[PDB]
């Protein structure tokens, strides 16, 4: 379909656009987590005592611990949504689709993209926080009370599987675009121009993975298989989030997040 | 720079401007002058309702709000078109990534205004890739703040269009605006001004050859370019009040974010 030079051109454009949209890249994330650096070294939060020390050193709040951590996640999810929305507008064709479908695409795409990109901040042991100045261990989160502990762990369960593919940012730039331009989102009005955009992005992705991971067979297929998984991990996330917002009146959802979930 | 090099640079920008922008000034002017397949005319409430049904808008979920949202939709599309075109300006893509973002951030409004003049005459503006034409008098007549939000763009376009620039003139003009070294927060001004000096040389030579009878056309066009600065700040002020006064103009949070 599209000539190789044209698909590579699209790859560069999306990567270029991804760097400009997302503050904390996967390459930076790994430089912080992989050490051999004194300047990019994170403060590690692994228990109540180090959390309290963390509020002074890192500088990110009268509520309980698990709530405070939850709002720190959602604050960051909200910014991600803003960041993903800005990235979407740079995808060729996105801003020319029917305005209703843009909203529909973001509405159903932002959560899947957040999980994908949260994996970049994670290893088996914890997650980068506060633009990489902090690092909160998996076990500390898992140990949070009532429902909140099991609300945090599935994000890690995914990331460990997802990071095994060993993608870099230039791969993620195309993958993330493919997710947004899904024609099977409920309630879309013109599936066809959305599918046309995704076809080029898929072509661009396949070529990119072949070139950047030549010794890695069927990475395309393996990467697409993870992409539909996200559908269920997301609804399972919304399931827990719905039950949480039943017990907890001290949770406030952000209006941006709120509207995404009314649907 | 050698004269041949300025002509090559002018040609490169024109060729690129044609690939980036769907509806050129020459196509627009054939349509507005009855020299072409006639556009649907929106001149009042009743023709507006017929027009969204015939013309088929993509902005469509009060009247003045909906027209406002169609302007916003089209501006967002323009921003991506200008962004693509920028990558074709020699040297742009080698600048620091942050400075690229800063230049586009402040340049898009001035270019949108400038290029909107291409779609306008004294009596209205082309919409929907030239298939429609919405009259100035209808736009001026919209209620509360919206009427006076629309008219200043026409007041600019009429003055700007008196310079009678073509697409090959504009192709360089737009490049010069983008490569403004005085944008707030730039990290490395020197290569931005170095490129703008080249663009300015090419513009000066372009205007002399394409408008030999037009003395100080260069100077007059640079004067408009700085006008754009204040016209844009007045625009963003009104634009801020609209998405602030009209709380129903802060509709869906997603939509709000799309138009942040
Ligand atoms: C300052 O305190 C902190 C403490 C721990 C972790 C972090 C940073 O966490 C993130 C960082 C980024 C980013 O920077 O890209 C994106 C997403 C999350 C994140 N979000 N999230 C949701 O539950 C979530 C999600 Cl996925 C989507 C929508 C809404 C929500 C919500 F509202 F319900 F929260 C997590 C659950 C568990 C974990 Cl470990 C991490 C997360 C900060
Ligand atoms: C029902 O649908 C329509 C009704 C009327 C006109 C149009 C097409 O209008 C355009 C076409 C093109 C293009 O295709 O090149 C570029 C810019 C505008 C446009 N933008 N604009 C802004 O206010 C504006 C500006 Cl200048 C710069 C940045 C941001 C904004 C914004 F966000 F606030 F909108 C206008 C105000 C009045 C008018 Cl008459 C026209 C415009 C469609």
């Amino acid at each position: 379909h599209m000539e190789s030079a044209d698909l590579r051109a699209l790859a560069k454009h999306l990567y270029d656009s991804y760097i400009k949209s997302f503050p904390l890249t996967k390459a930076k994330a790994r430089a912080i987590l992989t050490g051999k650096t004194t300047d990019k070294s994170p403060f590690v939060i692994y228990d109540m005592n180090s959390l309290m020390m963390g509020e002074d050193k890192i500088k990110f709040q009268s509520k309980e611990v698990a709530i405070r951590i939850f709002q720190g996640c959602q604050f960051r999810s909200v910014e991600a949504v803003q960041e993903i929305t800005e990235y979407a507008k740079s995808i060729p064709g996105f801003v020319n689709l029917d305005l209703n479908d843009q909203v529909t695409l973001l509405k159903y795409g932002v959560h899947e993209i957040i999980y994908t990109m949260l994996a970049s901040l994670m290893n088996k042991d914890g997650v980068l926080i506060s633009e990489g100045q902090g690092f909160m261990t998996r076990e500390f989160l898992k140990s949070l009370r009532k429902p909140f502990g099991d609300f945090m762990e599935p994000k890690f369960e995914f990331a460990v599987k997802f990071n095994a593919l060993e993608l870099d940012d230039s791969d993620l730039a195309i993958f993330i675009a493919v997710i947004i331009l899904s024609g099977d989102r409920p309630g879309l009005l013109n599936v066809k121009p959305i599918e046309d955009i995704q076809d080029n992005l898929l072509q661009a992705l396949e070529l990119q993975l072949k070139l950047n991971h030549p010794e890695s067979s069927q990475l395309f297929a393996k990467l697409l298989q993870k992409m539909t998984d996200l559908r269920q991990i997301v609804t399972e996330h919304v399931q827990l989030l719905q039950v949480i917002k039943k017990t907890e009146t001290d949770m406030s959802l952000h209006p941006l997040l709120q509207e995404i979930y009314k649907d």
